[PDB]
C-alpha cells in the first residue's frame, strides 16, 4: 500500500450547492474584480453571467464599472434542454479566488434576457461551460473559458470534479454554509477519492462524450444492444441533476428497478421523477433498491471497467412538503430524447477527472459519496468486452 497525498489544498472544498440546484464556484470578472458565483457545467461551452436586474439575482456583472471590459458588438443566444438566455458578447479579465493563481482574458456573455435559466435560491449568478468549442454559441470561434485559461497560462489542460451530495436535505442557511465539493483546476488531488482511477476515452471533443457498453441492475444484465445505451450520445454533464436515459433504456431500467424493489410499491408519480416518497426518520429501506452499474469503454483494446452507484445516489434527498422529520427523496432518473446524460446524481458518487490533454475521463470512488454500512459505490476493472466501437452511435 501507499497513502495518497492531496496536493491542491488551495482548491479543495471550493464548491457549494446541491444536485437539485447545481454546484458553483466563486469567480471574479472585471477591474476592479466583481465577485460572482458560477455554476460549474461540463454540459455546455459558454461562460455567461447575469448582467442586468433579475428577480432571482442579488448581484450581477456591471460592465460599465470594469475598466478592462471589451465590447464584442455581438449578440448571443443559448438554448439548453430546458432554459435559455440572450446576451451581449465581450471579454474581460477573469479569475478564480479558490483556484490557480492566475488571471486571464476570456469571452463573457452578458445575460440581458433569460427564461427558466436562473434558479430562485441557487445562489449562483452565472454559468461556466467547461465543454469544447464545437458546441459553443454562436459558433466554435467563441473560445471557451478553459481553452483561454490553458492557452494563456501554464495550468495543465485538465480539471477534476468532486461533487458532494449531503445525503439529506439542506435548507437555505445550510446549503450556504455547507461544503459542496471540489473543482481542482489543472490537476488531480489524491485526497478526494479512494481506490484506483479508471479512464474511458472521450469519444469526440464537443460534449464530454463517452461510450457505455453494458448496464446492470443488481448484477443483472439489462441486456440491450449496447448501441441503445448511447443513442444518440452519452455525456458527462454536471449541469444536469438527473441520470437521463434514452427512452427505451429508461423503460427497461425502470422495469428492472421496480422488479428489484418489488417488496415496496411506489406510485407512478415517483417513477416519473415528479413526486417524492417518505419514510420514518432513519428507516429509508436502501437495501430493497438495487445498485446500478455502468460499464465504460476502457483505454486498452477489448477492455472495459464499471462504475456502480447506490440508491443513495439515484434517490435525491428532498424536504417534505410538511418539513416533517421523515427522510424523503425523489427518483433522480428520467427519460431523454437526446441520449444518455450522466448528471450530478451520478457524479456525486465519484471523483471525475476530465483529462483534456489525454482525451479521456477518469472515474474513482468519491471520498464523499453517501453510502451505508452494507454497500459502497465502486469503480472496478478490467473486463473483457468485445466490439465496443459498435456501441457508439452514428447519425
Ligand atoms: C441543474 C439544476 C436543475 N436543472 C435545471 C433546472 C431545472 C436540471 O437538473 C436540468 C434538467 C434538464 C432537463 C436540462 C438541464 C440543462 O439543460 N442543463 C444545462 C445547463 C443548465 C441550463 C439551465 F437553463 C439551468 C441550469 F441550472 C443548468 C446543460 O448545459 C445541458 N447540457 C446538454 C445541452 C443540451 C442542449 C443544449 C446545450 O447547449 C450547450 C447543452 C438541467
Amino acid at each position: 500500500a501507499a497513502g495518497r497525498r492531496g496536493s491542491f489544498v488551495e482548491m479543495v472544498d471550493n464548491l457549494r450547492g446541491k444536485s437539485g440546484q447545481g454546484y458553483y464556484v466563486e469567480m471574479t470578472v472585471g477591474s476592479p474584480p466583481q465577485t460572482l458565483n458560477i455554476l460549474v457545467d461540463t454540459g455546455s461551452s459558454n461562460f455567461a453571467v447575469g448582467a442586468a436586474p433579475h428577480p432571482f439575482l442579488h448581484r450581477y456583472y456591471q460592465r460599465q464599472l470594469s475598466s478592462t471590459y471589451r465590447d464584442l458588438r455581438k449578440g448571443v443566444y443559448v438554448p439548453y434542454t430546458q432554459g435559455k438566455w440572450e446576451g451581449e458578447l465581450g471579454t474581460d479579465l477573469v479569475s478564480i479566488p479558490h483556484g490557480p493563481n492566475v488571471t486571464v482574458r476570456a469571452n463573457i456573455a452578458a445575460i440581458t434576457e433569460s427564461d427558466k435559466f436562473f434558479i430562485n435560491g441557487s445562489n449562483w449568478e452565472g454559468i461556466l461551460g467547461l465543454a469544447y468549442a464545437e458546441i459553443a454559441r454562436p459558433d466554435d470561434s467563441l473560445e471557451p473559458f478553459f481553452d483561454s485559461l490553458v492557452k494563456q497560462t501554464h495550468v495543465p489542460n485538465l480539471f477534476s470534479l468532486q461533487l458532494c451530495g449531503a445525503g439529506f436535505p439542506l435548507n437555505q442557511s445550510e446549503v450556504l454554509a455547507s461544503v459542496g465539493g471540489s473543482m481542482i483546476i489543472g490537476g488531480i488531488d489524491h485526497s478526494l477519492y479512494t481506490g484506483s482511477l479508471w479512464y474511458t476515452p472521450i469519444r469526440r471533443e464537443w460534449y464530454y462524450e463517452v461510450i457505455i457498453v453494458r448496464v446492470e441492475i443488481n448484477g443483472q444484465d439489462l441486456k440491450m444492444d449496447c448501441k441503445e445505451y448511447n443513442y444518440d450520445k452519452s455525456i458527462v454533464d454536471s449541469g444536469t441533476t438527473n441520470l437521463r436515459l434514452p427512452k427505451k433504456v429508461f423503460e427497461a431500467a425502470v422495469k428492472s428497478i421496480k422488479a428489484a424493489s418489488s417488496t415496496e410499491k411506489f406510485p407512478d408519480g415517483f417513477w416519473l421523477g415528479e413526486q417524492l416518497v417518505c419514510w420514518q426518520a432513519g428507516t429509508t429501506p436502501w437495501n430493497i433498491f438495487p445498485v446500478i452499474s455502468l460499464y465504460l469503454m476502457g483505454e486498452v483494446t477489448n477492455q472495459s471497467f464499471r462504475i456502480t452507484i447506490l440508491p443513495q445516489q439515484y434517490l435525491r434527498p428532498v424536504e417534505d412538503v410538511a418539513t416533517s422529520q421523515d427522510d424523503c427523496y425523489k427518483f433522480a432518473i428520467s427519460q431523454s430524447s437526446t441520449g444518455t446524460v450522466m448528471g450530478a446524481v451520478i457524479m456525486e458518487g465519484f471523483y471525475v477527472v476530465f483529462d483534456r490533454a489525454r482525451k479521456r475521463i477518469g472515474f474513482a470512488v468519491s471520498a464523499c459519496h453517501v453510502h451505508d454500512e452494507f454497500r459502497t459505490a465502486a469503480v472496478e476493472g478490467p473486463f473483457v468486452t468485445l466490439d465496443m466501437e459498435d456501441c457508439g452511435y452514428n447519425i
